[PDB]
């Protein structure tokens, strides 16, 4: 039929049916994917090139366009929404539109289909530019990030390593703790943040280019997928890229998203235990805890708030990537558009929440150390360390009586008068003090 | 160009200032900020706002003119490019209400009025009562005007296809496997109810979605507001928008500790999402093919056919019931006075509004409206289906019954040819009572 | 050990249930009681109307309900031993149930046929999802709700008990102007109460049932009227007036979407729940490290090591539950999305989950109001020392002296902890702009909660 | 028909016959809440504890051997299942699991006292415990074996059928489907593949998470800093229980405060269940929808009668529960505070669920349901050669109008491309019989 297009629009036909045919959210691709459908085209093109099925200039051509788009130089050339053709062909033929267009400006002329799309399908090449886009993501951006939250709770872990307070289990006062011993909890917990996206790494960097239509390659080279994945690697410097073990298992499913969505889904249960700890020692100053305070930007704990809800999004969308993920049909699952939003999202809100809450909350928080001291000093405490100087059985006398008169077990032993030869008074401080039982 | 405040750098042409400034710098989280049915609320409530201040003689006539004609073109959506904040900000959202108060007092000083962003416009108000006020705004107008409308449409094409489906019979399908027959308009009439249920559940929602905080100001109690200043204003609210839902809140403390009309709402979006999801799936399947699928129907073209409608219907699905998710979680975890998951929540409900509005829109006029059924080849199916031998038993005996099923599938006859065939037309079985006990729209029952 | 297929003795199923256990051994958990309950109340209504049209005999009729009146009463909670993780239509329960019955009607000298008898009218597809219904209703409106309402009512006394506790607001955990304990607790009564109104607004579709739809929803092979009727029975005997023929045959079948939204309503519930019983124990925290703003009664021993200590173990069942309540709701929208066709194939997933989560708010609900709500008791002098000493009390001080002053009276008051009114005194404010008498009208902490 | 025991709050009835006292007779009525208790491996993980808790405690010198000897034995009988009906405590209990580790305290005691050795519930049985450590360390190793020993050994069997029906299925040519659209030819045999690679990628999802699943809380006591235990309880328990469990996966937390602030663990194993059930529903639907039919559905394959599709139910239905744990699990673990996670009891009932539900019905699905399923291979290669999909090779010789007539005409009459194309006479001037069958060869085009 007939197709206006705008004017400075390097998109063309198909894309531009694309914008009418899904007005639904309004928002389009990002910019990680837009580079990484840029990055596969050019790579593509290099392949086809080397294996002699496209003339060299042709392939100059698109590995030139292709690099403007990875560059981030046509952001605003993709319009169609997110909520898509369940493929992402539609997105896949905005980019070879797109390279086309740009060709065409040097003067060299570019099928879309026939020379940008050569040796792929509509199928194989949306679902690579996701996994591209996941992996650079998660190796490039969210582990950095994570090691420099993770480094600044370790620095505080250190800092206040005797800074005693009180525990606090089921929210009632317990035995004392260090500020710094909970801040080594809050470091292994993101420690141990990195070592599940790390470990989802082998599954979430495998691509499915190669496969085609189907996951047979019928219509590419049979080397076509290593010879591309190889061109990536090479490109990018993300050796985590790989071929997919099973090119149906690629196609058929995005397991490979769901696996690292678990991993983010787990960041962000961390995240809120940690950030909830936090604004609740801030709390205050009168009516809180008051433990520590928090770098204004009485202050709110807004770092702190973010967090918490970028972590609700975070488990949304999780949701969602599970949702699509289960309900692929034979050769194709037809939920990567939205799958890859919500999977790229938690990517993008989790490093950057991380970096801010390390730089702008984490490492400027001060400890109110007396207060925490004083709140230490009002801990329960136990009869075990006066039993080499009382015997176990006056010991249990003791702690029965502190029990039945409600009195702490160092003003029990010297109501019952055991103060004395075998038990001086600096000796009964010693034994109970609070950084002592804190066992730091 | 940038223009210079105090010391923070603002760009010439942003109306916002310092403080909008300050909070784009603190947030730099999703590169994402408020919606504009969320902007075009607080707009509509900071002109009821300066409305009241000024009927109550608490506001200059002049300073709540230009608040009031601000405001305006704020709800408008003239200014959707002002309010550059995070939807991952302070939980209050008093970020984005200080955005809003600065927006409105730049749009004033070039009417030649000077506003005091805090003094004047977010008079009577705080930052923990107006964000969520705008947001249940935004909620029940998104509710009430477009999505149960987008609902409707899709209801009327779906009630519409039962009508003219209403004879098409074909084979019934339980467990995926065959079953006595049914027609497609009784499927559709069944969709339809799904929807039309859908719409039910919006508006049972609404007595609570419609319940605004506005009034309390930072606690629930109203200090340092008009004791009537949340009436006065929800009766502006409604007198302007028509928005009859809109209601002060049953308990003032409720309404600012919690947000749970946003997760009652959310559940109902929620429902329609698995209601949708069920009937995008079977109109997919229908039209599989279409050679080695079902190929009841054939879908009309967009992009055989690819259903790309019922994958955008499916997605947007799991969106909302993701974005669901998200909004529960923000909702239980309040703490005393004041729940601080709400620009998260907000973000999230709202979008569910407009992506089930935009493709229940798009399912019912491009997908559902041009549907057609293959009338003969189903039929054809339902006379030759094992399931419809039963009513033969009366008269030769389920054995015979069976026989008669298992060469129809093999041969692939239908049943009435394969009775014929076997030379059971006779004494104990009549042609006409054959095609009588055979009769597949009569076994359907369509009334 | 009987024979048929290897039977337990003293069991009253037949074959088709013992293939059933054998062929699901998954979860090794069966249908609840309410379920079993459900299916007797449904197989006597069946028979009754069966018989009122003349297609059963009435000695069969008859033997079929006082069978299925002793299931309903539950005297047969271990007949039914078939996993959850059956078919999607509930058809093996629903077999079950036609055994137990034919085999109770035997011990009376009866002769019924499981199919043709105590399965007359209806198909393996509108009978579990029914069931499923009249069980998730009931569970609503007989126990879920007076429930609720008995924690509604338990903190609603506390607010009013609690009318004039005044004490310093939070929020963002950060303190503010003051409010009443009671105003907080009026708060929770009315999310409770919202509940019952969410639960209530759901029961119109809750309580639609599939009966009479048979195998497609088209009423093949049933009388015409058989919804009707059979429903008319039902309500008659339970008094459950929330019970109904499904406004569309097919929509009852071909999904489970009103156990989707009965879902939503107890997930909001378990929202609040998780709120109020957040707040309740960090209000009771300490008694020495936390805000000790009030005090849970005891319940249980907490710590070895630490043997005065006390846990707020009800809150603590509450949000636990309310977790569970939450993943069973993802379970239940899970199942109900999936349906193909003419029926959804979840419901046995979907039935377990549903009734569990009205099940667990029920019982939870109640030892809350019971066991927690209703002895609270409020550390009411000091929630006021902390009111009277807030830097947020001194905005009323502005049109007496200045609002720099009145900054001037929060910083030297937090500093040297003091109230606010000693440290207007000890700045020597008092003179011909403020008297003592307009300071402490001023600084009247409890009218600044504005309690009504 | 009672009894009077007491603790530091009061006297309490207890049912004579029962084997617990006092404060388990507190916890069955303060949370009547669900009517169901520990699992059968809940028991037996807090049985395990207590006996190797005992064994190094009497190592150390600090519990009369006596005293040690009846715990082991005590701790042995509730471990092998002797005393499960002695365990009455409800899962919404404390969230720290404190009733049941009483519970356990209680019953040993009980136990002991019958063979005339008297033991203290907290002071001999709980020695060098907290419930804060001990419940959490018997979850994780419940978890950790239901792993290792079930779990896993049941995706192996499933695995292994689906790739044996990727080997015996490897030429069973037949149409692909993408959008459920007709599309290039694939073979039954790499459809099955694909499974298989699903259930082998499970398999390495579980392992991944192994490395912290195992981690053990066991010595941290109340609060993580291991006070009132001695400094090397934690490795020395848990060598017993590695050797008395072969489990080698049990490990000493790397953070002992992580370890009981946290159950992240968990949540990290659930995501891993949560996959797997991800790839169970996409493996069971396509397997009931190959198998529907009929006359009227896509009749590619026969599944076993044990006919409509019950075991893919049972799988689909499984995938959404354990979906659903998985939710009330991430939700649990996200709101501890402070020193203690109290989630841990439901948390615990969640995720052994989802090991237990996904063992099951893998092992069922692949005996009952997998093994069995015969291919109706020359119907599918029939439908693959009649497809309207294969006719693009032959564009370069008979032209693109002319294909996409042979594709139109094919479709209408019910015949195969290759038929159509010699019925509408293109055999001669276009192409050989000899090119038309290497064009037109759908298992050469399914690259198998
Ligand atoms: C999706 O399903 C189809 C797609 C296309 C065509 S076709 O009309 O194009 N066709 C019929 C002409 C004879 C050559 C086969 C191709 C048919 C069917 N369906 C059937 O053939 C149903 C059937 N009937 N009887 C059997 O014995 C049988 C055995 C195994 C599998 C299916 C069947
Ligand atoms: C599930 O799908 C089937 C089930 C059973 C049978 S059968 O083998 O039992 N059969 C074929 C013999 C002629 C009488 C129809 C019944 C066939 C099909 N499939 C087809 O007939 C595909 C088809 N082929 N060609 C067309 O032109 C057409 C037009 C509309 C819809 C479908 C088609
Ligand atoms: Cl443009
Ligand atoms: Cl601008
Ligand atoms: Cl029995
Ligand atoms: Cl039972
Ligand atoms: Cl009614």
């Amino acid at each position: 039929g007939e197709v206006r297009v705008p004017a400075k629009a390097l998109w063309r036909a198909q894309t531009q049916r694309a914008v009418e045919n899904f007005p639904i959210s309004g928002r389009g691709l990002e910019r990680t994917q837009i580079r990484a459908l840029g990055l596969l085209k050019g790579a593509c093109a290099q392949v086809n090139s080397d294996l002699g099925l496209l003339a060299p200039e042709k392939a100059d051509a698109i590995i030139a366009a292709a690099a403007e788009i990875a560059d981030g130089q046509h952001d605003d050339q993709f319009p169609i929404d997110v909520f898509q053709t369940g493929s992402g062909t539609s997105s896949n033929m905005n980019t070879n539109e797109v390279i086309a267009s740009i060709a065409a400006k040097g003067g060299v002329t570019l099928h879309p289909n026939d020379d940008v799309n050569m040796s792929q399908s509509s199928n194989d090449t949306f679902p690579t530019a996701t996994h591209i886009a996941a992996t650079e993501a998660a190796v490039a951006h969210l582990i950095p990030a994570l090691q420099q939250l993770h480094d600044a709770l370790a620095a505080k872990a250190l800092d206040w390593h005797t800074v005693v307070k009180s525990g606090r289990t089921h929210l009632m006062d317990a035995v004392p703790v260090t500020l710094g011993q909970e801040f080594s909890g809050y470091a292994r917990q993101i420690e141990a943040g990195i070592e599940r996206v790390r470990a989802c790494l082998p599954r979430l960097g495998e691509l499915a280019i190669g496969g085609t239509a189907v996951g047979t390659g019928l219509n590419a080279p049979d080397d076509f997928g290593v010879r591309v994945v190889a061109v990536l690697v090479a490109q990018t410097g993300l050796s985590e890229l790989r071929t997919a073990a099973n090119s149906f298992e690629a196609q058929a499913a995005r397991d490979g998203l769901v696996e690292a969505s678990g991993a983010l889904r787990t960041i962000a249960v961390s995240l809120t235990k940690i950030a909830n700890d936090i604004r609740w020692m801030g709390s205050g100053p009168l009516t809180g805890l008051a433990e520590i305070q928090l770098p204004d930007l009485k202050v709110n704990p807004v770092l702190p708030e973010a967090v918490t809800q970028v972590a609700a999004q975070v488990i949304g969308n999780d949701a969602a990537i599970a949702w699509g993920g289960a309900n692929g049909a034979f050769e194709l699952n037809v939920y990567i558009p939205m799958m890859a939003r919500n999977i790229l999202e938690s990517f993008k809100l989790l490093t950057n929440v991380s970096r801010l809450f390390a730089q702008r909350c984490i490492a400027g928080l001060t400890a109110n150390v007396e207060h925490l001291r004083r709140l230490a000093e009002s801990s329960p405490s136990i009869v075990t360390p006066l039993n080499s100087a009382i015997g176990y059985e006056e010991a249990a006398a003791v702690a029965k009586q502190a029990l039945k008169e409600r009195k702490t077990i160092r003003q029990t032993v010297i109501d019952r008068g055991l103060i004395g030869d075998r038990l001086s008074i600096e000796d009964l401080d010693r034994r109970l003090d609070v950084l002592a039982m804190a066992k730091a």
